[PDB]
């Protein structure tokens, strides 16, 4: 089918799209086609539902009617409020994610989380001392853990003037944030204030609204996401470079296949541990299987890739197609980006769809709730359900379409600094010498509006050929991986200078830095380079890009990158084009305020030119050629 | 004129609607007409904009097309998520309001709030002892205040299992909330979790979404709103019964008229203090004015009414018309329900439109930001701006249309118990005897869809006639006041049992209990009666109603009343009718979850019948003969 080829660049997607057609299974692409054309007002953002004096739409009519909402709000306020709440939903997703890590570490500290431990005691002591815990280096690890928990919880309270991790940002940046009123003070507080501001008759100034959206996104990047990342490393180990594989071919016909989907490693690590217990493995063999095979989806797949090397079956738009292989015996979900269609598709097979979080409820799913005190017991129970489902798999409907592609993962900042010999000097020398011209974090999702991974891959290829090193997170990981970009030998794909540096360090030209919360690592690394050099983040030769974004979380990531000084490309526009003032603030006005702005460009080669031009401009202001 | 009489029941509204039409001033009614018909999908709730795989619309078709969103979400999920975020917006308004009160009491305890003090030390010592402050009766007041501030701030953190004021609810109700997973744990936390739940691919079950909507609302009523109410009494005095007046005729031609609009008394109490300084009054006398006249709008007006007896100019739909009088020399606004059209109407006169809050920014307004450390100095500056605006008032454009009408205000729970002799027994005895059959809180807004105050007033009259005492708060206060029902002589309008009780106590049949946050006084009073009788709130002959609601805050108030066991009538439907399952849950399902449910009924006599019927059934539950 020509339509099927138009939907993805990957062979495995085409194979499963053909299989779904022959079986009568509708996909995300079919539903997108039904939802086209979209409502013009919703698309432009010129519609409001925030009270029942409405709902309102802002139109351009020759009689001048419908220029304002019933309360008097114009298109600038309505668009800005809609964008503000959109960002707040993304920040809330990462807020709750980090809060779960705090609760988990606290349970470990009190000895009430069987099977969870402090995997990286050294990092616990370093992070705790950094945040002010007295005698963190010498006191018993659990006492230090309880004092660190208290610090992170205070960031989720209402008495701080600035988040604890904000100290990593250079002083010039903290001074500018304070001057603009952008300093994030509380992870939950900024979210709550955004919902108050967007109520009828509170914040009715588009500038002020976008300013607080930046403060809310900063409370994510330097708060919710950074806490989640750093505590995840403490509980489950700091990532280190390791080999693994990617694509639908990671599923095995001869094994029980358990797909982990969602976001939080507190569940996926414990599922993986369950499948490794000898009695559970023996139950799989009693059922006729050779082994139990865990395969990751989306960000929780990234978490297992980074710390355990678990192969990843696919990213966002592969999630339905992974069930269409007919070889998934269970999908285990927690929260965020889990399309509810997956429940219906799993019902077309033997596959069990298991929910684990009180926040991630799906009508028709099997719910086995996981908490720190019962995780070890419950995850054992979930794996036993997958083995039971395996015995009823229909072999006639199994089609695992491809051979897996080799990848390298595990590039935390600790691993990067280890590869460099303990200091960022060799990396700074490479940038000053022009071998590495700059860095671009390529982040974010897939979106049915764009042929899947076409922009992700093209942009990655363009940047490394221009001696720009790519830091990959989120669903871009799978795209870079399937394109053969995540291995040390991929230096052959990069420009002469980047390839030389990569070969001298033994690293790939695209560094997998983890999940979407792990974009906080990109913030930490920028802050480190800026502080070492004595400049602002907005002076560094850096950029960020989400060529195929879809979610509120991706928009919050883009906003905190911009607000931290990182020019940020988006493949598609947010629903803001109904207000030229808001659009001009996002694309230009922010540049004059925070030192960076949004870019919207659907052509990935054009996007490469723009990100490169920003990097060239910033190199010149550092005195570099 | 027929159209004009159709828009309000009041003479002062009629006069300003004529003046507004003659002057070409666009009102909330004119814009509501332009926005009719509304978008069918928006009004039904079957539209989603939570990610850019969409936006999506759900149609009902036999062919099954557009039955699901791009992510596969159906109408139940889309409607429930929309209503969840709607509720969260209202809870957030009360959250930030209560938070501002904590910060003010802290500044007083620190000695860093010139012009503020602990007005009610006895209540501070009583609230602090109640919440667990050690030696609250003897330790220095500022030490006790600091320990209370710590407790309230902890309820804005992420470490509690249940909010501090939740201990007021009866044990049976606390046990049900705990089993349902509905117990409010953190004011900001429940708001953030709702925004997480409503992100794509998180909570995709309408029952679970509605249960957290209840938890989020309960974090308002027993958290943000109850903290706001109790600290306001501590900082500004516990209200006690007093007389005052209402309507546009409270503005005086010979005086500088300052309208306080918005919500937080932290601003309006200091505006009033400023108008009493001898030097400032001399400046007004220099300008030709005989006095400085402060008058209240909406909830901040309710606050000044309850504690200082300051006359009230109007409620929500009177706000624009108050400027149309041509005698408003300044509007002093903070946040919530402040229609931005007021800025344009102010621009049509001499009136200064002054914003005071970093959250309540309005393009084109004069911003004089107020915080505890500078309120005394800044509020003086604001009054001077009003005096200067007075000098430019055009006498020929002034039309103050009515003479003010007498009311009685200040019925805090402390005031009610004092009137009863110290204990609630005389009220309990009157209910047992059937002199008072029950109590209904009539709360909430005006809405252009309903002839202003018509349903508010008709419901109030119907209920007292049936021996049901009415507790009024919010913008219903102005309606009851202008109807002449807020005075002890209104006993002649009540049934025989209610009139005898009111005359023996010397109180009106309609008790003004304060602002929207003071709906927490109604929760406190229901909890007291239930604990005294040893029953649940869902056993009490109580009810709640908002016949003309508009705002997210009102929907949140209705939800926390429903979730606390109080049957709640709404005059208009939330945007949920696109899902029969969500609608059936709101109107029927919740009875079997929380012991109460919503009602939607635009006929206020019908609404009285339904509220009365619930009261009859609850009297039977208590064995009353
Ligand atoms: S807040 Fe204003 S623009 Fe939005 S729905 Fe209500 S009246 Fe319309
Ligand atoms: S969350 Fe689902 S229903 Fe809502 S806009 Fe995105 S794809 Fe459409
Ligand atoms: S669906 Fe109502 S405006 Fe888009
Ligand atoms: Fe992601
Ligand atoms: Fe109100
Ligand atoms: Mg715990
Ligand atoms: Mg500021
Ligand atoms: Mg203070």
């Amino acid at each position: 089918s020509k339509t099927i080829r138009s939907r993805s660049i990957w062979d495995d997607a085409h194979a499963m799209l053909e299989k779904a057609k022959a079986e009568g299974i509708s996909t995300v692409w079919d539903r997108a086609a039904e939802q086209t054309p979209a409502c013009k007002f919703c698309e432009l953002g010129t519609t409001c539902r925030n009270c029942i004096m409405g709902p309102c739409r802002i139109a351009n009519r020759k009689d001048g009617k419908m220029r304002l909402g019933v309360c008097g709000a114009d298109a600038d306020v309505i668009v800005a409020r809609n964008f503000g709440r959109f960002i707040a939903g993304g920040a809330a997703g990462h807020s709750d994610h980090g809060r779960d890590l705090i609760e988990t570490l606290e349970a470990v500290a009190e000895g009430k989380a069987p099977g969870y431990t402090i995997r990286d005691v050294a990092k616990l002591r370093r992070i705790a001392a950094e945040l002010g815990v007295a005698d963190a280096a010498t006191r018993p690890a659990h006492d230090v853990a309880a004092d660190l928990v208290t610090i992170c919880y205070n960031d989720f309270g209402s008495r701080r003037n600035a988040l604890a991790f904000l100290a990593r940002a250079p002083q010039v940046r903290r001074d500018l944030w304070q001057r603009l009123g952008m300093t994030p003070r509380g992870v939950d507080r900024e979210i709550a204030e955004m919902m108050h501001r967007t109520h009828m008759g509170c914040d009715n100034d588009h500038t002020s609204l976008l300013v607080h959206a930046a403060r809310t996104a900063l409370a994510d990047g330097w708060g919710g996401s950074m806490i989640g990342t750093e505590l995840s490393d403490i509980l489950f180990g700091t990532p280190r470079p390791r080999q693994s594989t990617v694509n639908l071919g990671v599923l095995r016909k001869d094994a029980v296949n358990i797909l982990v989907h969602g976001h939080n490693p507190v569940v996926s690590e414990m599922i993986l541990a369950a499948t490794r217990e000898p009695a559970v493995r023996q139950a799989a063999q009693d059922a006729g299987a050779a082994d139990i095979n865990v395969a990751g989806l989306s960000c929780t797949g990234n978490e297992l890739l980074m710390r355990q090397g678990i192969p990843m079956a696919g990213n966002h738009l592969m999630t339905e197609l992974a069930i269409v292989t007919g070889a998934a015996d269970a999908i285990v979900a927690d929260y965020q980006c889990i399309m509810p269609s997956l429940v219906q598709i799993a019902a077309c097979y033997h596959t069990r769809f298991v929910t684990t979080s009180p926040k991630g409820r799906f009508t028709g799913a099997t719910h086995v709730e996981v908490h720190p005190h019962n995780a070890q017991e419950r995850c054992r129970e979930i794996v036993m359900l997958a083995i039971d489902a395996y015995t009823r798999r229909d072999p006639a409907r199994v089609d695992i379409p491809s051979q897996p592609v080799s990848i390298m993962s595990g590039f935390s900042n600790e691993a990067i600094l280890e590869a460099l010999g303990g200091t960022p000097k060799p990396l700074i020398d490479a940038v000053v010498a022009g071998q590495i011209r700059g860095f671009v974090g390529i982040v974010g999702c897939n979106n049915p509006k764009i042929r899947q991974d076409s922009a992700n891959v093209t942009l990655t290829r363009e940047l490394i050929r221009r001696d720009i090193m790519v830091l990959a997170t989120g669903c871009v990981t799978t795209a870079a991986g399937k394109a053969g970009l995540l291995v040390p030998e991929a230096a052959s794909k990069a420009g002469e200078g980047l390839a030389a540096v990569c070969r001298s360090l033994g690293v790939p030209p695209v560094l997998h830095m983890g999940s979407c919360v792990d974009n906080s690592r990109i913030l930490q690394l920028c802050a480190l380079l800026a502080t070492t050099l004595g400049v602002d983040i907005s002076d560094l030769p850096v950029g960020a890009s989400s060529p195929e974004w879809y979610s509120e979380k991706a928009a919050a990531i883009a906003m905190y990158a911009v607000a931290s000084g990182i020019p940020t490309h988006l493949g598609l526009p947010p629903n803001i084009l109904g207000s030229e003032n808001v659009t001009a603030m996002a694309l230009h006005g922010l540049q004059d305020v925070v030192g960076a702005a949004f870019m919207v460009e659907p052509d990935p080669v054009k996007a490469a030119d723009m990100l490169e031009a920003h990097i060239v401009a910033r190199r010149a202001r550092l005195g570099l050629t």
